[PDB]
Formats: structure tokens, sequence, C-alpha cells
């Protein structure tokens, strides 16, 4: 239905018809209180309308040669490159390029954007004979997907379980098959960690291991569920954006105002799930070999490297514009600083390179992005926005923490007499400039926003152990640690007790001194 | 005055008496408006009372032992140990154990409560000589602060100057004498981070060097000014207590609600200060020399790190208790993590150890704590401190960012039902335990009150290079460095380029293969 | 009888007396030859003449005050005041300068020395009935390792063990009784990293768990065994001593060339093990609770972090020498990074005062240091040796790579004209003195001595996992984190989802803003 607001159907939504398919009567929760309509909400309405940009340039004509690609359908239409299945290296590129043009429209901050899940369409458009039996569903939902720049969320994560409760009870939490009809299936259960699920078209509802399921197929499903469907649910975490418009302003909190993407509790009440948005129906295996044979594991790190590169991109300049206005970037130490922020926005640009232009080819033409610099994507961005976070804070040694409490300070000339005096930028700005660009970096750091956004990029791909597993089984299993063992193994043969087994080398018996010594 | 509120001049205020000593009329803005009272305030009444139980807490039978002294100024009152002047070690322990038991009561939240420039008063009391003239302000103001407990606060960091201005402009921008006249000294100018200045009886504005005051003794100034006088005002910054009460409650932010200490801005705008609150007047040998010659920097860090290591006793455990929750506390990997939390709290206990067992006699029978201990409590505690959160952070991997927005959620049945079967605690407690321990942890790291106090933590001491520049001088000027070298050049003396010159050691003359070889 | 080579029963042995005692047919191994005399073989004679003069300082008159105590055996000698159990704190303290100035004659490079297991003799001597029925042995070991300095190692590391072979093969690789007899027992086995033991009298060998053990009490022991009994051997790790000797100077490798402690295997074949010498015996319990109970675990780490510090010391200065040398010292980075290293020195010298002015009495008069100072120090010191090997490889940017051969380059003419001219000091010292200093510093951190020194640091106490666990493990079994966790459970007391449960704080239901905005 959702699509169905469209007034073409050889385009994506525009961000007017993407804000009207939004007032469907989907029941969220927040604060205590039903939201009537996310699009006026003020919680969700200015994060909806960022979103709506993104739709936008779709379809200004200065954008559409990086944004836009003619859909391989044969519905004659475009869509955002992403959503396109990519059939060389250089078509990555290309889809690199797009997802960067869209970050940039967020200025990096929106993670969870349509575009992350446009390569799960993909990875159902480029392997559908996975899902077996609901191949065709896979098939058809490529294509929706694509043609109609369907924004999906992944709700994944399943809730946390007592472990003193009978595990008869506490079963009741995981996403389960309630009852089995002719018209579909009928689940029950919850996800955590919905991220901006409140925007979105559609939710896949994705399977996650837990040890008490044990057998019991009615666990292992993996389906697709639209956000307006009867029993599906949000709890809504405290919202930055209603906080930010009710305490402050977009000049005290201009990222908190319009990127806050809420994360949510989904509720799965009784829903009804027709057949054709089933993709795994009781299948441990399929459930248990998705995530490396599905795709979409091995696509989406593209998208989310991008962001972050776009971020740290806006970080960099960010800072640096900062210690103008403290006037501590004419220290050497400083500028060091600076530029170690820069070699890691450097970083993740370098692997984003990497990820296409050592892209493989894979199943029905597709082009995977190189594997190993997704897991080192995965490993190093954690480290990187730690360190980045940590640099900011100790070189704005003090110009932040004193920051006139609002713009209602500026405004009122009793108190900006003395601000305009005491709290000039160093560089000649006015102390309203200077203001301005201290409470945009705090925004990014420091505030609630700043603050979970820091604790999202941490533990974005899991905890720091999983991570770095998961990078040593990509070595392990595509061949890299055997290569790299040969090379060991090579030495080892080159010498043994006795001396080299090389001839080109010389041994040691006519220099070594130790029977004379001894 | 202010202390007159007190029914008793034989110990300090009640937290009755000093909230009405506050209601004075002080010259205070926020958000645009002027305070009428901050007791009342909703940007400070809370932090307000969470002081007033510090000095309740003098008069509690079963804290008076670890709290309080008598006087040594013939009153035969008592008041908090810190506050009297350390004759001994053991007095400095005392203290550090009155300190803790205070840090306490806001479980080691609040950095710059009245404890903090007690130092100040026993400075002033230990060494009244250095301000020669001023001498006897110096007895006497010791005698009040000690009697009375009055709250001061200290006010040194100058305002930013815009470079690009003439220098006749930049210097009225640092505190400076406009006219000395009969009743006292008229002053202007400003300082920052003015950390619970709102709260407080009095600020200490200390000298601060700036390359542009050059000469000029009118800048060379130390006084003390009352948070009423005419002139003195106020320019907060926002107020975490008040956003916590307008947006959540005491269950979404349960250290915001109560602890926030407003980083201000105090201006000074043509102040009468009488020349009883004057201790350094058109001096810059004296306010040069005053930061290692006046005793305060040599006093109150001690408080500083006691009050870090209560704040890490309530870090740990609550970290403890979050692992707990999640259930990740049974993984050896996040029991190490939690050991080295364990590590950093022991240090920084272990400093305030060493501060009283080498305590050194200073003058007047005045001790002073260990000064190598201060320095290396500097250096550390900025470490620590990104350490701990960074370890809080990757180890609550998913809990604490899809937390229910609200205590409401909790309230309204609706909704209420679902969080009560999908987010129980691991270890058996139930939704409103888990999510209330979850919100006190993101509370303390991740709210813009989180967020502020790391900031404060890293940049408490000033920039990364000026605190270990401190430790070095401190080594180097104490003869540490010397005893340190002297090792150094023994080693040296016991050989040369034809062997070891010291008469135990064997030549290897008898060994070498050189010759054998080439 | 190795005491008996001392010209008097009243004090320890001299240096000249120890090394006599060493003379006594050892079995010991390195590069595939026996070594006949450890006092003037090419890899031992340096190290031992070192360890020499530790025994040499204990009859100087002018260190008697800091490095002896009158025996508490009532024999009327002295002995070196770490070998006599500590009655109080300021015994502790007394000790605690008395290992530090031991130290400070290797200049912190010798951790195994003579006053390492004299900890295990005061244990004997403090808990003796920790034994039964072997009361009498700790008793009497504790009198003459006291009144005769005997040095003891602790060897307990098991060797690895092939997971591949028949467990019952596997079980002949730890010690185990071969055979009880009427003087005694016989037993065969290995341990690993006996560290200096080629320089000792006795080996404490202790029991380490193996789950391959299982029951089986034979492995289930602790008992001393001399240096020379038939069947106790030595294979050693390569001697840096020997190859600095050879191939090297004094001037080129002053540290290697006299404080190699080699890393030996201990090697038991079919040893004789008398009565007296016998601490546990078939004893599962007693060897499980040693550790806990027996006192050594809780005493030598004092030891270790003085001489830690004293180690600091040294390289503290060396690198401020080096520095100079090089002329890196005037920058503002340099000395900060040396600060730094300033601030962790200052950090062990601080854990071990705390460690004494912590004490607490323990059995039969016996106090024991702060024992969660001892578990800071195992997980700091580690962290704090890495960093500070890195900073100093950071900070001598090319100074270290390039230094001439040997002083043999110095000594021609040929060669030295050109050194003379190219190699100076930028401080103004001639090439002799900074290639000098330069090659000190290399044999502190680069050299294979360095290496060495750098692996074992890291690795003294066990893994950075274990370390952290038996940090939290103090912490929770000494009530530590339960009064930490009282803390945050009064906090969590003082509120609940409908506000505040104290009454001197003020609900927000006044100033609530959600019911207006929603």
């Amino acid at each position: 239905k959702p699509e169905d607001f469209r007034a073409s159907t050889q385009r994506p939504f525009t961000g007017e018809e993407y804000l009207k398919s939004l007032q469907d009567g989907r029941e969220i929760y927040i604060y205590g209180e039903r939201v009537k309509d996310v699009t006026t909400h003020p919680a969700f309405r200015n994060a909806a309308a960022s979103v709506a940009q993104l739709y936008d340039a779709l379809h200004k004509p200065e954008m559409q040669d990086s944004l836009c690609w003619n859909t391989d359908t044969g519905s004659g239409g475009y869509t955002h490159k992403f959503f396109r299945v990519a059939k060389s290296a250089d078509d990555l590129r290309q889809q690199r390029d797009a997802i960067a043009e869209w970050s940039r429209l967020s200025y990096g901050w929106m993670g969870r954007t349509p575009d992350y899940k446009a390569a799960f369409g993909c990875a159902l458009g480029a392997n559908p004979g996975f899902y077996g039996q609901f191949e065709q569903n896979a098939r058809n939902w490529y294509t929706r997907i694509q043609e109609t720049g369907l924004y999906f969320n992944h709700a994944i994560v399943n809730p946390p379980i007592d472990r003193h409760l009978p595990t008869d009870k506490v079963k009741d939490v995981y996403i389960k098959l309630e009852k089995e009809t002719d018209a579909g299936i009928i689940v029950s259960g919850a996800k955590v960690v919905a991220t901006n699920s409140a925007l979105t078209h559609y939710n896949m509802i994705g399977f996650g291991s837990a040890q008490v399921m044990g057998e019991n197929p009615d666990f292992a499903l993996m389906f697709v569920a639209p956000m307006d469907a009867d029993g599906v649910k949000l709890i809504s975490r405290a919202s930055y954006e209603m906080v930010a418009g009710a305490t402050g302003s977009p000049y005290d909190y201009p990222l908190s105002s319009r990127f806050d993407e809420n994360d949510a509790i989904l509720v799965m009440d009784n829903v009804l799930i027709p057949w054709e948005n089933v993709l795994i129906y009781r299948d441990f295996d399929r459930c248990r070999r998705w995530t490396m044979e599905g795709g979409f594991a091995r696509m989406y790190p593209l998208q989310a490297c991008v962001r972050l590169a776009v971020k740290l991109d806006f970080i960099t300049a960010l800072l640096k514009k900062s210690l103008e206005c403290t006037g501590t970037l004419e220290f050497r130490g400083v500028q060091a600083d600076l530029g170690e922020v820069v070699a890691w926005r450097n970083t993740f640009w370098a692997l984003s390179d990497s990820m296409c232009s050592e892209a493989t080819p894979w199943v029905n033409g597709a082009y995977l992005p190189d594997h190993a610099a997704l897991q080192t994507y995965r490993v190093l961005a954690p480290m990187a926005y730690a360190k980045i976070k940590n640099i900011i804070e100790r070189n704005v040694t003090s110009g932040l923490i004193y920051l006139p409490s609002s713009a209602r300070d500026l405004n009122n000339p009793q108190i900006d007499q003395y601000l305009a005096k005491y709290v000039r930028g160093s560089n000649g700005m006015d102390h309203v400039q200077r203001i301005k660009i201290l409470k945009l970096m705090w925004d990014a750091i420091g505030s609630e926003f700043g603050g979970r956004h820091e604790l999202y990029e941490i533990n974005y791909s899991g905890s720091q152990d999983e991570i770095r597993l998961q990078c040593l089984r990509q070595a392990q299993n595509s061949g890299n640690m055997d290569k790299m063992m040969a090379m060991v193994d090579r030495c080892l043969s080159e010498y043994d007790q006795d001396g080299w087994t090389v001839p080109h080398l010389h041994n040691n018996d006519d220099i070594n001194m130790l029977d004379k010594l001894l």
C-alpha cells in the first residue's frame, strides 16, 4: 500500500509522497502517549522531514547523475543506484558515491536511512533461490523495493530474557509462530534496537539465535512486516528532537533538532503476515546460513563505511573550525591531533575504495564488495570513533562547558551586551558565530544525541570480541590465512637444527665461536 | 552577614540556614530570563537542596566523628575537618576521610562543593604573611570561613579574547581595577567556568596571566566578591536539572535531576570591592608567585582526588550491577574489563593515601599533602576517566540504547504490559528494576550531564601537555629528578670504552671473539 | 652446609662467601655444554658478581641503617630487613626502603634477587602452623633463611603438555611423588621460567594445578630442593651476558653485560628430597589454599613493586639524559611525554606507600601489605611498561638506530676521527659520552636483554585477563565491592517511577511539560 502514494510508477517517492505514506495510523508510543502522526509529532517531524529531503534529491536533475540509475526491471523508471544489483566493480563505486551523496544531506548523522536496507533488496534480487519455496517472494520484493524506494529497517536483536524464569515462559519473548493459516502466519514476540522504524514502511523481522529455543522451528522465521499492520507497535526511547524542541532551539541543538533516529522496541502482538511476505519458514538451517549466504551482510557494510566517512568529513572540519575559534589551532601539538583525525577520516574512505576495486563476481552476475574490507571497517570504526571523540574533548579545554544556555540569552540585550564583549572568537568572529560553532560541536559529542551516537558507533557490529572474531573467521574461511601460513611454512622449511636447507645462504660453522668459548 | 542566618555561632550552617542565606537577590540569568530565587528555581533548586544535605550532615550525631573537628579559633565550636589547617599527616588523613564522607552524599558527582574552597581558607590561615598589607584580611577570612562553613568558589579562567581587535579593547575583558577609592576598589571584567557559583556565598577572583596585560598592575589583583554585590552577575549555561524536570523524571534522570553544577560566566560590572576583601593589590610579583607559594594549589588536589575516588566507587559498582542486569558478567572478558575499572578505582584511593602518608611540614605548623602524588592524580585522572567510560560503553552492547523514554511508559498499562515481558533483568529482577539501573548508568555517562562530566574530568587541570609538564616540573623542582639522575650517572661511571671501572666485574678481553672473527 | 662458607653465624653471606657457596657442582647446561662453575663461566660470572654486591652491601656500615635489622631468632646477628617478619606498618615501610636500597645496586634491572623469596621465609615464619605435620620444617626454614640470607627462587610454572598424548604419558611432565622412602621423597618432573635459579642455593618447588592431575595426591606437593642435589639440572636459555661478552663490551651493552637473569628450565630426575625439606605432602586442600592463606603471595608484590619503581627511576632519568643528547627536550611535546613517564614512575612509588600505610595485622603479630594496592600494581605495571617503552621509542627518532658497532670504532683513530666530528651531543657533550648514553638506553629497551625485560614485565603476573580477574576477586572477597554497591543501592532507593522517596528533593510534577506537549 505505501507505494501507492506515488503519483508515478517510474520513480521512487518524492519527499511529499513519503511523508504522506507515513500518515497510516501506525501504533507508536512515546512518553506514555500514542503518536497521532509522526509527520507532525514534536519527537519525529523534523527527522521525517530530513529523510524526505533524500527522496526529493532523487528527482533534482543536477543530482541524478550521481544518485540515480535506470531500474533493471523493465519498468523504464529510475532509482537510487544502491537499490539496483551491482554487476561490476565500477557499479559498486557508483553506488558508493550515490550513498555518499545521500549521507551529505544529513552531514553523516542519520545512519539508518533507506539506502541501508536497499542492500537487503539487492540481496533478495541477486540470490532469490536461497529462499527455496519463497524464491518468488524474494524476486517480487526486490522489484518493489528497487522501483519504489521503499524504506525498510532491520529488527533482529532479541529482547533480554530473565534466566530465572521457567524456560517455557522465557521463550514467549522471542518472535515465534502462533498460528499457521491459509492467509499467512500469525506471529508474536519482540525485537529491540529498531532504529528509526517509526519512519519506515516495512521492517524485516530477522532470525536471532537463542539457546533456549533449542529445536522448535516456530522460532526459525524471517518475514517482512508493514509498519501499519495491526498488532505491530513501537515503544520509543526518549526523543532528543522533542527535548531540543521543548527546552532548546535549532541554534542550541542544531543536530538533535533534525537528525534524531529513535531506537525503539518493536512489539508483535498476534500479527498476521501474509504468505507473500514470508522469506524463511520454520527452517533453522536457512536461518543459520542466511548471514553468510543470503548476501545482505556481505553488502550493507559498504553503506555503513561510507556514511561514517561522510560523518568523519564533517567532524574533521568541525574540529578544525572549532579550534580556529578557540585559537588553539596555532599550537603544533593541536595541529597534530587534528592531523590524526584526518588520517582516520582517510582510512574509511580508503576502505570503501578497496571494497569496490576488489569486488568479486557472485551469483547471477552480481558483484560483492571486498569482504575483508567489510570486516576491517567493523573492527576499526569503534576504535577510531572513540579516539576522535577523545581528541576533540582534550583540545577544546574550556570553550564548550560554559557556553550560554540559550539563543534567548543572545536575544536579550541585557545579557547579550556582556556576551558580545566576553565570548568573541579568537580569530575575529563575533560571539554569535563562536557560540554557534561550539554548540554545533557539543551537539556532535556531548549532548545526549552525541552520547547516543558514540554508543551506537562503538557497538554497531557487536561486542569488541565478536567483531574481531568475525574478522578472523573471514580470513580463515576465504583462504587468506592459509596463504599467509604458506609463507611462514616456506620460511620454516629453509632451515633445521643443523643449518640452512637452501643452497644460497652461508652456514655459520666457519664463524660460530661457541666451541671456542665453552 | 550570610552566616548570621545561623542560629548559633559555634557551628557551620544547617541545610535550612544555608538555603535561606541564598535568598539574597543575586543577579543570575538563564534561558534569557532572570532567576528570582535559586532555592525555588527549576534549574537550581535540587542542586541547592543536595548541597544543603552536606551542611545538615555536619550536625548529625552519626556523622560527626568522621566529619567534624573543634575549631582552632577559640570559639569552642566545630566545623568540617577540611576547613581547619592540618597540623600533622594524621590530620590530613582525617581530612581526606571527612572529604570522602561528604562526597558520598552526592555519590561523587558534585565536585565543587564547599570543602573544595575550604583549602583556600586554610591557605589563608596557614600563610597569612604572604599578603603583606593584607595579612589581617587573610587571618580574618580564615576565621570566618572556618567557623561558618561559608561556601566559596574560585573564578580564574579568563574569557576568550579576539586577537584581531586593538589591544586597547582586549584588556577590558580581563578583571581590572577601574578606580581606587577610600571605601574599596571598583573592578570590572569577567571569568568563565564559574562552576556552581550560583549556589555559593562568595567567589574568590584569582589572577590569571595573559600576555596582553604586559605591565599595568591594574590587572594584578586577588580579591573576594560576594554573590549579591551590586554589579556581580552570572550568565548560566543550559541546566540539565531543568531539562530533566521539564521533559523527564527522577526515574529517568536520577543524577541530572539533583547534582547539576551549572558552569557560569561571572561578570563584574563596576563592582565595589571593600578593602577587607582585597588580598593582592597591583602586585604582579605576589600574583605570579601565589599558585606556587600561596598554599591553595598544594592543598585542594587532595579534595579533587578523593572526590574522584568516590565517584569511581560509585561507577565501579554501578557497572557491576549493570552487567548483572544484562547477564554479560558471566563472560571472562567482561569480568576482566570490570577488574581494570576496579584497578583504576584503587589507584586514586592509593594516591590519596600517599598524599597523607608522605605529608610535609610547611609554615606555622601546617602540613601539606605529598606534592608528587597530587601531580600524578592530575595526569592519571583524564586517562582513567576516558578509559573507564569506554569500558562501560563497549560492555553494555545493547541495553542502554533502546530504554523506554519515560517512567510514563511504566505507568501506562497499555505500554507496561509489553515492557514487563520483554525487558526483564537477566538476573531475575523485573523490568522496573532493570530499566532503573540502566537509566542510572546512562545518566552517568551518556546524558548531557554525563557528557559534561566527561569533558570536565578530561580538562580539569588544563591541556594534556600542560598537566604532564607540571608533573615534570615538580620532579625537577623538588630534587627528585636529580636523585634519579644520580643513579644514571653512577651507572655510567662504572665502565668506559676500555672496560669496567669497578673491581668486581670481569672484563671480556678473555672471551671477546671479534679479533678471531675479523 | 651452604651457610657454612660464612666466617660468622651472626650475619648473612658476604659476596665472597656467596660466590664460594656456588662452587658446588650444580648441573647446568647452556649452548649444549655443561657449566663447570657458574662463578667463572662466561654466561653467568658477572650476574653472579652483581648479586654478590647485594650481600656485600649488607656489611657496609653506611648501608646498614637502611638495609639491616637485628634478627628475631635470639642469635644476636643481623639480616636484611625483608628477611624478618614485619610486626607493624612502619616495619613494612622500613622493608620497602631496604628493598629499594638493594634494587638500586642493579639500577632496578635484577628482579629475582634474594629479597624476592625472603618473603617466602617470612611467610613460613609468620604462619608455620599452616603446614600441620611440617610446622617445624616451616619454623626451621624461616630461622635458616633469615639468619643466613640463603638465596631461594620460586619454580612454579608447569611445562607445556601435548594434548594428543595419552593422559598416562602426559602425567610424567609434572612434579610428582615417585617413591616414599625413609629419608624423604623421590620426585620427578619439571618447572619452567626458573629465573636466575643458576645462581641460587635452593628452589622452592610449588604446586601448579593442571586438569590432568585430576585426583592423585602424588602431584599435591610443596618442597625445597638444593641446586646441587643429584638429579637437579637446569637447561638455560640464551645468555645475553655471554653474547655481549663474545661480540660486544660493557660500553656497548652496559646492562646485558652484568644484570642478565637466565630464565631456565628446572629438571628433577628422581631427586631425593629429605623430609626436613617437605612442606606440603600429598595434600590437595593445603596446596589449593596456599596461594591465599600461606602469606607469600600477600607479601612478595611489595618487593616487586619497589623493584619496578627503582627501575622506573632509572628509565625516567635515562630518557631525560637521552633527550638532552638528541636536543629534542627543547620541544613542548617531548617534555610532556617525559612528564607522563614521570607520572608513571610516581604511581608505583605511591602504590608502595599505600601498601605500607594501609597494612593490616595478620597472624602471630605479622603485618601484611595492603592487598588492593598489590593487585593494582599487578594490573598497571604491564600497561605502564609498554606505554613508557613506546614513549621512549617515539622520542629518539634516529639517534639509536645508527650508533657505531663497537667501542673498537672509537679506539680506531681512522674511524674515531669522523665520529668525533659527526656524532657529538646536542648539549655540548662529546661523541664518546653521547654514544655511551644512547647505547645504555638501547640496552634498556632494544637489545635482546631489553626485549626480554619488556616480555617479562608484561607477563610477570599472568595473562592480562587473569590479573584483572584477580583485582576483581580481591575487591569482592574483601567486601570492598559490597561497600561500593551499598552506595549505588542507597542512590537507587531514593526514587522510584513515581518520584523521589526522600523529602529534601523537589518532584517535577510542577514543572513537567509532557502533558502540555503531548
